[PDB]
């Protein structure tokens, strides 16, 4: 009951450093594939006088091939939806929280996003348009306090050969009662988000994304462990 | 120049919450395998007041399997040796701060290893004891200050079944100048140490560890990046 083909539209609103815009994006993705595409205009306030990198993985956890039979918690909770708020803290102090709404209308998965960003050093790779995207990363999911969350490690790369890095905190919540939901194992999410295109001078971002839902399995337990 | 297969001797001297203690370790490796066990002995402070898996991370990263041609920052090092440096911060206020000193004598390995921890909550999970283990977990790798810098984010699990987290933040020095290294692009390791046995009334742990250098392979990139 998510279609193995979908549509994208995205809206979102915010502010970094006190400035403010919006965004909207049309997109695809195969939910089961765990691949996707996004079309995203700034729509106010571009182009954007801060490096887009910060924004990009606020635009998908649908869209994720679950493996090792792990339950997916989020396409479970269809047709109901689910949110989503998320805290990234950069090793320089940036600073940025966002909450998001996911939806299924049809074919169509509906996002709605605010992102607010403060502390950003002026002269910091963000401000300063100096960052390249970003490394892929794993993110570990759990079960707390009866919904799903998900912690991550994620470096953005930046024009001088070094990483900008950052730790991010994500609760997950079903709009599905918890007795409705069977809930996952501990286990890991990869996720590598790539800018393919850059256009209507920097207001225009063709953005792909692949997650995969998994266990660690590179390193077998000698105590059956996952 | 590192043997197939090691013997590790480990001395490791600390405080936890003020709680001195102190640890003797044997045991071997095969560096290329990237398996390892040691048989660790609490030698000062013993009974533990607090679990004994927060030292666990502490006791090997010169053991290794390294995929797809990565450079071994580690294994280059000899036989010169390296050290590090790492700071652990808990999610409940816990803190940790490590040292280390590896070096190469022979086909043996001798770590050298201060830690101390303090601001451990009374009455959380590793002072009532009441942890079981790490999940396994995933470190970044990439070059900082022309040195090698790893993160990691890792899972205590707790007798009640939640999780309790924490963030490594490590800095490896190879006692090589930079000019006699190859240093490696971003990459991961996964590292999953588990303890295989229990004894001598609660003095003696055997710990066994698993590490895979690599990149991430199970979402490939769009634009040819590793």
């Amino acid at each position: 009951a998510i279609p193995e083909n979908v549509r994208i539209k995205a809206f979102m609103e915010g502010a970094i450093n006190n400035h403010h815009f919006k965004c909207e994006a049309e997109g695809e993705g195969k939910p089961y594939e765990g691949t996707q595409l996004e079309r995203i205009r700034v729509t106010e306030g571009g182009p954007l006088p801060f490096s887009f990198d910060i924004l990009s993985p606020h635009f998908s956890v649908a869209i994720t091939k679950y493996l090792s039979g792990i339950p997916d918690y989020f396409k479970q909770s269809f047709p109901e939806g689910f949110s989503w708020e998320r805290t990234t803290m950069y090793e320089d102090g940036g600073y940025v929280t966002a909450h998001q709404d996911t939806s299924l209308d049809g074919n169509c998965l509906v996002y709605k996003i605010k992102v607010i960003g403060s502390n950003l050093p002026a002269n910091g790779p963000v401000m300063q348009n100096k960052t390249r995207g970003w490394e892929p990363c794993t993110e570990m999911r759990y079960v707390r306090g009866g919904v799903l969350c998900g912690q991550s490690l994620m470096a953005l790369k930046c024009a001088d050969g070094n990483h900008l890095t950052c730790q991010l905190r994500t609760t997950y919540r079903s709009k599905k009662p918890a007795k409705k939901l069977q809930m996952p194992a501990f286990h890991f999410s990869d996720h590598r988000p790539e800018i393919l295109k850059v256009s209507e001078n920097g207001n225009l971002m063709e953005q792909y994304e692949m997650s995969v839902g998994r266990y660690c399995e590179s390193v077998p337990s000698k105590l059956g462990h996952n």
